[PDB]
């Protein structure tokens, strides 16, 4: 409804399910959902992993030029732009097939891409054929008056991860996802605990319904500082649209220690 | 009831109201339900963070002697032997009230002494008053054929510290602590996430009822692999028996890029 009296910042998560090949269909459905955020009030649209292409790394690997991720790349800045919202997408990396990662990266309304980040923490065997992992840590940029920053997909569920966010001030986690299989552990336990445990707020886009031989999850979610979910979606199609209200874990934690016990 | 077909390891938690600078009263409390748990089948049993003084820092520093601890540690020797059941307590540790921290240490059915950890993170300005922190990481051993290690407290709500134990092969992890003020998300949201990001087992025992100024939330818990709970408390006395049945995040988790992180 009307941008409440209390909160500068609404946001949009995309969950849709992909066309495996058919940047068109998917940077499409994107356009479409950008669209649809902007007039909502939205200031930015959270899109899920490797939408673009759909879900498929070794497909990815084998059928995917370098140039075809380029134009998908940027189709997605003119969205951006053209329908005045930031955005974060997730496609390969630039670089040839079989030396780029998964990434994410933030476009603001203007189209100019504040951030890119590449996924560190592979899922599986064929992310691991298909992809190079990461080894930076995430950013962590002012965007809307907070800190905003970027992982993908298994990353969140590494504590290690979006405490390396949270230690470089972020405070908004913004994360691209894929998740098939019924995992609610990851969406529900470990989610909660993420925002909890660094008192920060985390947004999950998720895939839904059947691509790429799997059933994706839905269940995109974003979750507050108290664990809990400002606003959720289920299995189906859907563009949620959520209102951001403005332990000393952080300060407490005895990283010297930490580090030389991981 | 009888000790299950698929089940080789039954543990007990000990919940319960101490009286401040009252040793005889609060280990005559461990002792009684020490005989209850070892009569029940378990093998083991879990008593809350600083129980034999009651959770009053400021006062352990102020009036309890290094002599007082020893005379206590020296009994709950006795109860593990004389009760015939393994037996993880938390008292100060041995040195000046000065030097000393908040330690937690696990005796065998025999009174052998067979770990001793210094509680890493102390909560609050009155902990850090009265106790040092600990500077070395948790223990993990091999007891009823499985590993297990000690934390204190707070420490679990530090993703790090569980971690700490699961790197070096914690299977079951044995958490006293005093937790008060209705802190639902400890057991709600952290211990289930500590439990599902390692792939282990934790037990947490909690104080419950009116002591040294506070009011114990109780929720005394033993959370299993897939962060459900296998048995619980809610705000009253009890003795908590469980029989423990017998994504790979150890393996995959980046720890020397983690490392740098923090
Ligand atoms: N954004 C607004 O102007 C507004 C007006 C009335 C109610 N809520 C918000
Ligand atoms: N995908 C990306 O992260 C990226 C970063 C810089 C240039 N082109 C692509
Ligand atoms: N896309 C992912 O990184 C992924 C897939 C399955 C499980 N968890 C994460
Ligand atoms: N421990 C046992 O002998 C037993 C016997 C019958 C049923 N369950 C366990
Ligand atoms: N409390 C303890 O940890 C301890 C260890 C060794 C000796 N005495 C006490
Ligand atoms: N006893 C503790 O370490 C403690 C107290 C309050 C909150 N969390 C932990
Ligand atoms: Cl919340
Ligand atoms: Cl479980």
């Amino acid at each position: 409804g009307l941008v409440p009296r209390g909160s500068h910042m609404r946001i949009a998560l995309m969950q849709h399910t992909a066309r495996p090949l058919d940047p068109q269909h998917n940077l499409d459905l994107i356009d479409d959902a950008a669209a649809r955020a902007s007039e909502q009030g939205a200031q930015l649209l959270l899109t899920p992993e490797l939408f673009g292409f759909g879900y498929v790394p070794s497909q990815i690997c084998a059928q995917v030029s370098a140039e075809q991720v380029d134009a998908a790349r940027s189709r997605l800045r003119g969205i951006a732009r053209d329908r005045g919202i930031a955005l974060v997408w997730s496609l390969p990396g630039p670089e040839g097939p079989e030396q780029r990662g998964i990434t994410a990266e933030l476009a603001d309304e203007h189209g100019e891409v504040l951030a890119s980040y590449q996924k560190v923490q592979l899922y599986g065997p064929e992310e691991k054929a298909a992809f190079v992992p990461g080894e930076q840590p995430p950013p962590v940029l002012s965007w809307g008056g907070r800190q905003l920053s970027l992982l993908v997909a298994y990353d969140v569920e590494f504590p290690e991860m979006v405490r390396a966010a949270a230690a470089r001030g972020a405070q908004l986690v913004l994360v691209p996802t894929a998740l098939a299989g019924d995992e609610t552990s990851v969406p529900g336990i470990l989610l909660p605990a993420r925002a909890v445990e660094n008192g920060i707020t985390l947004a999950y886009a998720n895939h839904c319904g059947p691509e790429g031989g799997l059933v994706f999850d839905g269940g995109s979610v974003v979750v507050g500082p108290a664990g809990q979910p400002l606003g959720e979606l289920g299995v189906e199609p859907g563009l949620l649209v959520v209102d951001l209200p403005d332990a000393d874990y952080l300060q407490d934690r005895r990283a010297e220690l930490h580090r030389n016990w991981l």
